[PDB]
């Protein structure tokens, strides 16, 4: 799957290449941003937006990049570099774009991109002074917009959920005509969508440790792909079982496991269309 | 999970930790009067209050105590334990609810505020009176819910799963409501005291293992409580009472004269 | 500029001068009442209260003078410098708003007049009990006012002009009511207590330089407080929050992508 991030919000890839790489401030700017105006609504049990559930996943996939990158150094400064110049990179885009389309509007960033591509493609010589500005004058929960928790994903067994490749088959077998959308459809779609994308992002830094630097790839696959995987299962089966079925499933299939054998029906549950 | 025994009352642990902790009556003068006054309503087939039920589930608990701390000194310096750590606790649950059926609940969060403003006093302002309150036995544990003891003695050691199993479905399913400044059942009063007795019970078992037969005396009769409040939240108490009818005629029933199936509790 | 911190609530000094000074219970024992009973409304987006704004600043001021205490023991002759000057004006002020909470604030002044006829009477005629009163944590400075520490971080140390400069600012056009014994904003309690705040602050310093680092650790978190309030009464709070909001944006930006002109508050 060919995803873009920006394509649901009206923008591309190349529509914000139009900033140049300097232009982004850094990770903690933002984050200290998206707290100091959005931290009671990125940890709300709401959607509240599209912007809101695309913020909400790239927090969270910035911290199990770095989780990730402090663990490299520990069981091997030249990975937490890599990771400015490449991931680190994409997450300020990806950053600056939501926090400021919630700020300013999303059709005024939109505006503002071709404006600061007009004024930086003029030569210096031509320039005028001012810039264009874009001015007008924290945990996270993966699951809480959703009515899950961690806590009821990990009420089902660790090897319960399948593998990563069967779940991107999947998605790629029955929504890639819809996660490649420039609409949203659902904030099931949104979810699922950056999902993809970060697992790209570390499998991107997970090779490059072990090209340059193979420990890792274990390492990945215990404690991040877990994560990706009951991230994938939860958004496939609610586009196609529907989110009350799978919330009755969470709680349907743990208490199966915890009961003893003899006192429940011999087959595990599972979920059917 | 962390459970706070006094929220759904309107307290906090912290505004009881105003009280010292010599302040309390002992367990045997708590126990008297909880005997001599609410021994009816203690032993009735009613909840008749929230207060109620928290209180028959902290007496149960300290008999279960008594029984793991009498049974380890046969096996005096764990008495001097249980008085300083699982005693107190004990006395401070039991002071509070005898209180608040006494002299009612807001008479004694008033009362909470006001002996704090006494003990933060310096003693060369501080009036000689404390402040006080003035103004105003053999539980079943399933009685007020319908349920006997021995209509849940059929089910066998095995029918129950883990501790650990049933503290985890409890979690996934109704930590929200656990964890609430409401009440929201009787069900959800009683399940909290039962996971707080374990705590209690499992910190006196980790501390004189410094054994584990008390996952065959208390831990078997905490995994029923655990069970049944669970099923009557998640299948309904009506729903729990008729399967534990039809599971007794079961498992009173000889091998060859029984369908090799237990029933299941579902639906 | 004379500013009474309880002329707003009703009270004096002079009538806050009728306890003794033995009389306030401790600061750590003021901070657990509060943080026991207030700390959902302490660390709440509301105002809730004056009493609730003038508690915050204090619990603040405290933790700052605490702060520029330990760092001068590393470079214990001023700590009971600190407990008998600067933490006893702020025991009068953190017990004053905790019973004001507590009691009302007209119990608190009608306890202030029946204790000064107590401490007043000779002791062959004063009773044994002194009056009682008995009939019924980390803090944002901006949260009640829908800003942030976070929103005000991104301002540089030299957009603030001096302390000095600030409190001429508010000295020149708004003593009228920072000395009024009426409230007539939460802005103008909070830029009370900050000024006593930087009285509090400055004498310590004083004491000790018979050394000024606090002009860039409390001297700067005074700078904004002083900066916010005085900007919310002059240019309204919503000119101040999004000014705040489009400065982060620009100073965000790096050079070359901006206009090199900082934007201007006005209008």
């Amino acid at each position: 799957m060919d995803i873009d991030p920006y394509k649901e919000f009206g923008a591309t890839v190349e529509l914000l290449s139009f900033l140049p790489s300097d232009f982004f401030p850094s990770v903690r700017d933002l984050l200290d941003t998206a707290s100091a105006l959005y931290r009671e609504a990125l940890e709300s049990p709401e959607h509240c937006s599209p912007h809101h559930t695309a913020l909400r996943q790239a927090i969270l996939c910035w911290g199990e990049l770095m989780t990730l990158a402090t663990w490299v150094g520990n069981n091997l400064d030249l990975v937490v570099n890599y990771v400015n110049t490449n991931m680190g990179l994409k997450i300020r885009q990806l950053l600056w774009f939501h926090i400021s389309c919630l700020t300013f509007g999303r059709e005024t960033v939109l505006e503002y991109l071709v404006s600061f591509g007009v004024w930086i493609r003029t030569p210096p010589a031509y320039r005028p002074p001012n810039a264009p500005i874009l001015s007008t004058l924290m945990d996270i929960d993966p699951y809480k917009e959703f009515g899950a928790t961690v806590e009821l994903l990990s009420f089902l067994p660790s090897d319960f959920f399948p593998s990563v490749r069967d779940l991107l088959d999947t998605a790629s077998a029955l929504y890639r005509e819809a996660l490649e959308s420039p609409e949203h459809c659902s904030p099931h779609h949104t979810a699922l969508r950056q999902a993809i994308l970060c697992w790209g992002e570390l499998m991107t830094l997970a090779t490059w440790v072990g090209n340059n630097l193979d420990l890792v790839v274990n390492y990945v696959n215990t404690n991040m792909g877990l994560k990706i995987r009951q991230l994938l299962w939860f958004h496939i089966s609610c586009l196609t079982f529907g989110r009350e079925t799978v919330l009755e499933y969470l709680v349907s299939f743990g208490v199966w496991i915890r009961t003893p054998p003899a006192y429940r029906p011999p087959n595990a549950p599972i979920l059917s269309t």
